[PDB]
């Protein structure tokens, strides 16, 4: 019985979603009130359902049973709207766009590791994973150094999980909406050098964002922009730390590291699981009776590390070429924000494997500390040694 909320997912969501990958592939459970869902382990039966047209992104389609903006942005929805919402923003995120934030990131990655540098130790998520992709996202979005502090907390809170915390939870995107609505009108009128300016300006085949969009939009993007992308460069530094054959061929050899990011991200896969799925009808697969309305979980971690697919799967290779993992997604939810990612992990390893060539874990296997999230493996922190 799959317990996403239990022990051993905690300790090590990898070894769980494996065991069922081996064993049982398809599985029925359920989500704690309670929904019926099924895990999904292996890498072919993820394809097939990544590709399923009888499974939604808009829980609509099965109910049965304002801060609206943040369940309405256009990871849940299908096509054809999801059509629009994408081409709206799409430009944003092309390679040469991406590309030309490469100077800034590289410089906010030197400053990050110059604090680091006066000392011999750090924790990592605390001194680099967490504020690199932090500073990107207030600098691609325009915020103002004297609102970042403030954009800071409510971001944090928006993203709670904590059930209990759900007034809380929703006061911080009450108030986070009014932050951004003050903003794009401001932009709207006097556009700047930066993405709220360009979303409110953008417009496809006579179309453009309403206000409500936006919100939606820039909601999704800066949830994403942050506390996942730091998980790709926390979680990605303890595995380089944990493989130092690895790292050592990294560090002599910085052309690796447009492959050593893949399979960062294949080996971590900083969204393990992925939900929000949803079967709009009955049907059987492999002889299992999926019900309308059932929730489908997506098991990257495992799936990322099946042997169908991946030659030695456990095994940490930063040179593995092809790399088909599944980290990002597949298909029509693919992630919008692939190529930063991917630049900021780029600058980020290289950086600080440059800085600090004598890194060191400093702390036990039992007892690094990971997050409690179900979906998202990321550390707290990452205590290291970085020089005598
Ligand atoms: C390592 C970092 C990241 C990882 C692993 C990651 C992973 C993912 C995954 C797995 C999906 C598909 C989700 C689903 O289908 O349920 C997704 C979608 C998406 N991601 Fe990312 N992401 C990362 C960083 C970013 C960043 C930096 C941005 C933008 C700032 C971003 C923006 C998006 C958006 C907008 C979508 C929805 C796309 C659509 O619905 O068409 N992501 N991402």
């Amino acid at each position: 019985m799959f317990h996403p909320h239990g022990k051993e997912f905690h300790h090590n969501p990898f070894s769980v979603l494996g065991r069922f990958r081996e064993e049982e592939p398809i599985h029925r459970f359920e989500l704690k009130a309670t929904y019926p869902a099924w895990l999904i382990t292996r890498y072919d039966d993820c394809m097939a359902f990544l590709k399923d047209n009888r499974i939604t992104r808009d829980v609509k389609n099965v109910m049965n049973q304002d801060i609206d903006f943040v369940s309405d942005h256009m990871l849940a929805k299908d096509t054809p709207d999801h059509t629009r919402l994408r081409s709206l923003v799409h430009q944003a995120f092309t390679p040469r766009t991406i590309e030309n934030l490469r100077g800034s990131i590289e410089q906010i990655a030197e400053q990050l590791l110059d604090e680091m540098e006066k000392e011999n130790k750090a924790d990592i998520m605390k001194s680099f994973a967490s504020p690199l992709p932090f500073i990107v996202i207030s600098e691609l979005m325009g915020i103002p150094k004297e609102d970042r502090s403030q954009f800071q907390i409510w971001t944090n809170a928006m993203v709670d999980t904590s059930e209990g915390n759900r007034e809380l939870t929703n006061q911080a995107l009450r108030e986070f909406k009014d932050y951004i609505a003050k903003l794009i009108h401001d932009r709207r009128i006097k556009p700047k050098d930066d993405l709220i300016s360009k979303l409110v300006h953008a417009e496809e085949n006579g179309s453009k964002l309403s206000e409500k969009e936006l919100y939606s939009m820039l909601f999704l993007l800066v949830v994403a922009g942050l506390e996942t992308t730091v998980n790709l460069l926390g979680s990605g530094t303890l595995a380089l730390l944990q493989h130092k054959k690895e790292c050592e061929k990294l560090k002599q050899q910085p052309e690796m590291i447009a492959t050593a990011v893949e399979e960062l991200l294949r080996y971590t896969s900083p969204v393990v699981m992925m939900a929000n799925r949803w079967a709009i009808e009955d049907f059987t697969y492999k002889g299992h009776s999926i019900k309308r309305g059932d929730m489908i979980f997506i098991g990257i971690g495992s799936a990322n590390r099946d042997p169908n697919f991946f030659e030695n799967p456990e095994i940490l290779n930063i040179n593995r070429s092809p790399n088909r993992h599944i980290s990002f997604g597949f298909g029509i939810h693919f992630c919008l924000g692939a190529p930063l990612a991917r630049l900021e992990g780029h600058i980020a390893f290289k950086a600080l494997l440059k800085r600090f060539p004598d890194i060191e874990l400093a702390v036990a296997p039992d007892d690094i500390q990971w997050r409690k999230n179900v979906f998202l493996r990321g550390l707290e922190s990452l205590p290291v040694s970085l020089s005598k």
